[PDB]
Order: C-alpha cells, then structure tokens, then sequence
C-alpha cells in the first residue's frame, strides 16, 4: 500500500522506528525505494542521500553513475539523482550537512529548504535560506546551478569544473563546496579537489565524514 506507506524517514520516525538504518519508502510515483534514515542526529527523521566516511568508494564517477546511484548500504554512497529528485519534489524539505574532520570535530550546516529538479533540468539545485551551523555556508553559492559530472558539463565555467576538482556537484565557476571530491584524508596540497567545505576548513582540507540528508520542514 503506497498511500498508507511511509513517504520519507520522518514518517518512519513518527511510527516508532528510533534507530538509524535502511528502510523502504514510497516515492511520489509509488515506486518503493530503500533509503538510509538518520534517526539520531538533531531529532532524527532525516533521509540520507550522500555519505562518505573512509574513502573505500570511488566518487569520481560519470553522469550515469550519479543518475542511478552507487556505493554500499554498509558504507559510502550516493543515493542517485533520479532518487533525490523524487524525494524532494513533495512538500518542503530541510537540508542538513554533517561534517567530521580527522581531529574528531563535528561541524554542520542547515538550510531551510532543498530541492533538486528532474533530469530535463539537469538536477538543478533549488536551495532555501541558510539557517546556521558551525560549518558555515558553502552551498548558497551553488543555488540554481545544474548538476555536472566529468562527462557532462553543465556548470557556468568555460572550464570543466568536475574534471578540475575531481568530483561531481552543482558546480558554478567552480565551487565553495565539493563533498563528492577526492577522499584526501585531511590536509592536502592540491587545490580544492578534496571533500571541501570552504566556509569551515577551506580548500585544502578534506573531511573524514560527509553526510547530506533531508527532512520535511
Ligand atoms: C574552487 C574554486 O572554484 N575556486 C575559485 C573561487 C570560487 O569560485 C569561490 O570562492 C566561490 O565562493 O573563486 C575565485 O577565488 C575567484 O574567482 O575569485 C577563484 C577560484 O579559482
Ligand atoms: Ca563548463
């Protein structure tokens, strides 16, 4: 039953699923999809669509890989651009970015709304107001940009940002954040090609953990 089933992780939390983990939800078109629910962070009910923790998974992937999703339920993944669109089409979803450095410090950024458009509009980022958080704001500067991968350049640069910079993102010319960049393990000498959130640790520090997640506003 789709119209009865959970639409997102907050629906699951409301029904007494108190531990984080993988659960089936029903997308707007009633397709079932297994997603990671973060029930532990900031009240819980978050649907996680990106997670890095150890560099075990290669994130320097093509349009196809990002479109469908890749990685492991047991570790690092990207849920998939088709999936992220479907998840964020209904209602208003807040975005939370959780970051952890190699010195064990947890930082976060919250945004009042977050939507990605369909493939026809290149999974364009539609981002609401920055709320706050220790990590600072490195995503507003990407608002209204298409998603790009190495093999499909939709950025606003004469260059290919995804190739630069070794990731996949709503690149502008080119980025303030690059959470799908190389897992560089803390400080790095290469410029802006790591898991970077520039408002916090700048362009030459690659985070240990990155998570991107959504909850009804
Ligand atoms: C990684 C990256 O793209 N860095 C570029 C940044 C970002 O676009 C930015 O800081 C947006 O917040 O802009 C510059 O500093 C700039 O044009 O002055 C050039 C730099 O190469
Ligand atoms: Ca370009």
């Amino acid at each position: 039953s789709c119209a009865t089933g959970p639409r997102n992780c907050k629906d699951l939390l409301d029904r007494g699923y108190f531990l984080s983990g993988w659960h089936t939800i029903y997308l707007p078109d009633c397709r079932p999809l297994t997603v990671l629910c973060d029930m532990d962070t900031d009240g819980g009910g978050w649907t996680v669509f990106q997670r890095r923790m150890d560099g075990s998974v290669d994130f320097y992937r093509d349009w196809a890989a990002y479109k469908q999703g890749f990685g492991s339920q047991l570790g690092e993944f990207w849920l998939g651009n088709d999936n992220i669109h479907a998840l964020t089409a209904q209602g208003s979803s807040e975005l939370r970015t959780d970051l952890v450095d190699f010195e064990g410090n947890h930082q976060f950024a919250k945004y009042k709304s977050f939507k990605v458009a369909d493939e026809a509009e290149k999974y364009k980022l539609v981002l609401g107001a920055f709320v706050g958080g220790s990590a600072g704001n490195s995503l507003t500067g990407h608002n209204n940009n298409f998603f790009s991968t190495k093999d499909q350049d939709n950025d606003v640069s004469s260059s290919n940002c995804a190739e630069k910079f070794q990731g996949a993102w709503w690149y502008a010319d080119c980025h303030a954040s690059n959470l799908n960049g190389l897992y560089l393990m803390g400080p790095h000498e290469s410029y802006a090609n790591g898991i970077n959130w520039s408002a916090a640790k700048g362009y030459k520090y690659s985070y240990k953990v990155s998570e991107m997640k959504v909850r009804p506003a």
